[PDB]
């Protein structure tokens, strides 16, 4: 704890923290799977985020999300994701949650399961709010999945094309890597604590607006070419205006991201109204970016057609990011299971570079200090 | 992303993650400093864990931690570490706190005092429990420094002695360098974050009992000393039925931890009742360890002298932990701050080495997955 190595950087950029048999952004061959399996494959199959969230957690089918269980969110503070990170911290106690290092890894995988399933139930009332009466637990018993309960909790009478539209959001959304939430997951999953906690702890990462994956800000766009009705044009006026097009950008994969191209389908397939309109800014935004820019490779983000999908079935755009994460904690849970089996704890180091030894009457200062006590 | 690299470990020990200017545990020397400042003259000078908070975070005695607003506690979970970290969360809407993105540093450092404080009032209130009336604001007011306010709405009437004994152990408990909450307070501010989310999220990873630093669960042992009256036997009865001699272990420091010490010293200064059980215990435990594992290096935990103080200011086994949440708030404000002026996102990598393309109906269970069509 000295020197600073020979152009050290700060971060963990390309440093192995873990290896992982979970899934594998194929970022050079254009492919996104979980545990082997195709997103592309598990989303036209119509394969339900319950079950996706057991394939992740489990390596296998079979064991899919359970129904929650009645609970009125306890907490109601003007943030969805707020309620999340305080109300799942606090299943803990009241459902006997010991620590990670205390429990063999059925019960781990159990909690997780209760847990996780708890955190769609909140997102769901804290969006509903309190200014309305909660929808009766016998009207949600009657769906027959998790995404169609989620949907019923919150609104009441979902339409059906609205649950599928979430469905193929939150199974595209369900795990991708190594990123900020899905690492303070772990980090806290390593120091042996519950898994609430760690859950907890993931949906704090997750709420920074540099996590980055949280749906596009385009609707404000969308609804420009609605009413002028000129995409092209449009689209170069927001790129001669100065303005930065939303939703495109630097390629991810190495061409299309399949998370993108998933969720265009989904659009297409269930009858979005913006589609049209959307398909034509994305053909305008990228031919409009790839003539400005002809050295530079320019895909569409994920967050565009996140937006469309979501957008369709009436999530408000103050609760986009709570939506994506809801899909991630099947890959938070997947990694908060891992991590458990593999009984490490994470605890890098730091170099000092700070001032060396001296009195605290040196310090700047310190006169304050005895004469607040004095 | 499939090739393990040469040099892989799992986890990453010793990978240098950050430059630091708040503070160096020099394992080799001996000696822990904050800012440059060594912790022993710290505490034997009587610095207050308010000013040795300012300290960590601003490099500079300037403007100590102020004292928390009255705000009563809005969970009652059960577990102290629960409701602080579920208040915490809750304070960003209520208080208007915008993201790290979205405001300067001054603003920034304005929120973690306001919120750091609110953390040791949650944990007081918490400690007092809902059986009892809050202590009036009125008598609060009446205290002096931020850790007599906290003594007092916990207990109402404290003892100085077992004031002084909470500020020596805060301050030797503030700051540790790169541990596991630390490390996650400051990978959740790399996210932009709002300063309670990073909070709220580090208690959580504190909370895991292999984080470290947790005061040991030696009174037991300290109380059957105290009933035989033979250390070195009770030390022995533990080892030869097998269990683990709490606070005692691997070296964390060369050899003694600083802390370690200036918590031995503390108690010492104060009177503590059981100190001389306690140094008994250390000296037998010390002695029978390195006789049993003679070429093992075996230091005492800072853990074990730890628990000697803050049982010594009457804090409760099962509020230990809440009570190392309480000063490790200075280390964990210094480093969102730190990391707010780096902006730098903390993600690392990882190596895939699961099942490779596969179909769904090539999944064991496929046949029990319902699809619509």
């Amino acid at each position: 704890m000295t020197v600073v190595p020979e152009n050290f950087v700060p971060g963990l950029d390309g440093v192995v923290a873990f290896t992982t048999e979970i899934a594998e952004p194929d970022k050079d061959g254009g492919a996104l799977r979980y545990r082997g399996v195709d997103i592309e494959d598990l989303v036209s199959q119509r394969v339900t985020f319950g079950d996706v969230w057991a394939l992740l957690v489990d390596g296998n089918f079979g064991s899919g999300l359970p129904p929650a269980e009645p609970f009125p969110l306890p907490i109601h503070s003007g943030d969805v994701r707020v309620d999340v990170q305080a109300g799942l911290a606090m299943l803990a106690p009241i459902w006997g949650y010991a620590p990670l290092l205390d429990i063999d890894d059925a019960t781990a995988r159990q909690q997780l399961a209760r847990a996780s399933v708890m955190a769609l139930s909140y997102v769901a009332q804290s969006a509903r709010g309190i200014y309305q009466p909660a929808v009766p637990q016998r009207i949600i018993d009657e769906c027959s999945t998790v995404t169609a309960r989620f949907m019923t909790r919150w609104q009441g009478e979902p339409d059906p094309r609205h649950i599928e539209a979430i469905d193929a959001y939150w199974v595209s959304a369900a795990e991708h890597g190594m990123n900020a939430s899905t690492f303070t997951a772990r980090v806290i999953a390593s120091t042996g604590a519950d898994v609430a906690a760690a859950l907890s702890g993931a949906i704090g990462a997750m709420s920074g607006p540099l996590h980055g994956g949280a749906p596009a800000r385009v609707l404000p766009m969308l609804d420009e070419v609605e009413r002028a009705g000129d995409a092209r044009s449009v689209v170069k006026g927001i790129l001669d205006r100065g303005e930065k097009l939303m939703g495109f950008g630097h390629r991810v994969y190495r061409a299309e991201d399949p998370r993108a191209r998933v969720l265009r389908a989904a659009a297409e397939r269930l009858g979005a109204p913006r589609y049209e309109v959307a398909v034509a800014v994305e053909q305008a935004a990228l031919s409009e970016l790839r003539e400005r820019r002809p050295d530079r490779a320019i895909e569409t983000n994920v967050e565009f057609w996140a937006a469309v999908v979501l957008d369709f079935a009436r999530v408000p755009a103050n609760m986009m990011p709570a939506m994506f994460t809801c899909g991630r904690t099947a890959g938070w849970c997947a990694h908060i299971l891992e991590q458990k089996r593999l009984g490490k704890l994470v605890r890098p180091s730091a170099i000092y570079v700070g001032p060396g030894p001296r009195s605290p009457e040196s310090v700047d200062g310190w006169e304050r200090v005895l004469t607040t006590a004095g």
